[PDB]
């Protein structure tokens, strides 16, 4: 059908410069390998704050990937992981901004640490939340079960720790062997 997917990055302090570059391209990978399919795109950095790096209006408008991020600045403070969420589920996944009614919502959270706030996900009930993992602070199998209550149930389908920004390349190749003409 149609696929309206939202990029949630971190962009809090923890991120030396070279990983927060490799977050950017992974995003740009996966969308200059979906370009001119049934995906429609929109970008969201979070860290205290929240900003739409761009919108599924101007993914549509301008469709260059690196025309549309290049202009990211890294924020450089806290994780505000569920205030980002519902952020973006109420005033990004929104028509005024491109997206479709009849569009699966699947958002996809790449973070580096723990989140640094509080509340429940409710707004994002029926969208996809895909939730990446990545680095030293989700060593602890403790750690790692603080991002299953941001993803969809399973877990184990729908959260990915990876111990180095290293990984994220391997984590495209696994994606793109599931590319299939339907
Ligand atoms: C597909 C395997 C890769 C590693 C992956 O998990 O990519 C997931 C997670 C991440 C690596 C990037 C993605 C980009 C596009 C789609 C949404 C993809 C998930 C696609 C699957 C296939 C169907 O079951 C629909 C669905 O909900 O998820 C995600
Ligand atoms: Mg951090």
């Amino acid at each position: 059908g149609n696929v309206d997917l939202v990029f949630l990055f971190d962009g809090s302090m923890s991120l030396q410069p070279d990983e927060f570059q490799k977050i950017l391209d992974f995003m740009k990978d996966v969308m200059k390998k979906l370009s001119n399919t049934s995906y429609q795109f929109a970008a969201v950095q979070f860290s205290t704050s929240y900003k739409t790096e761009f919108d599924f209006s101007d993914y549509v408008k301008w469709k260059d990937p690196d025309a549309l991020l290049k202009h990211v600045k890294h924020m450089l403070l806290l994780t505000n992981t569920f205030g980002a969420i519902n952020y973006v589920a109420t005033e990004v996944f929104r028509e005024e901004l491109g997206a479709r009614p009849d569009a699966t919502k699947v958002l996809i959270i790449i973070t580096d640490g723990e989140a640094t706030d509080s509340g429940n996900i409710d707004a994002a009930k029926d969208i996809i939340r895909y939730i990446i993992g990545i680095g030293k602070h989700f060593q602890t199998k403790e750690s790692q079960e603080t991002l299953h209550k941001f993803a969809s149930k399973p877990a184990s389908e729908f959260v990915k720790i990876l111990d180095t920004f290293e990984k994220l390349k391997d984590l495209f190749t696994e994606l793109q062997k599931k590319i299939y003409v339907i």
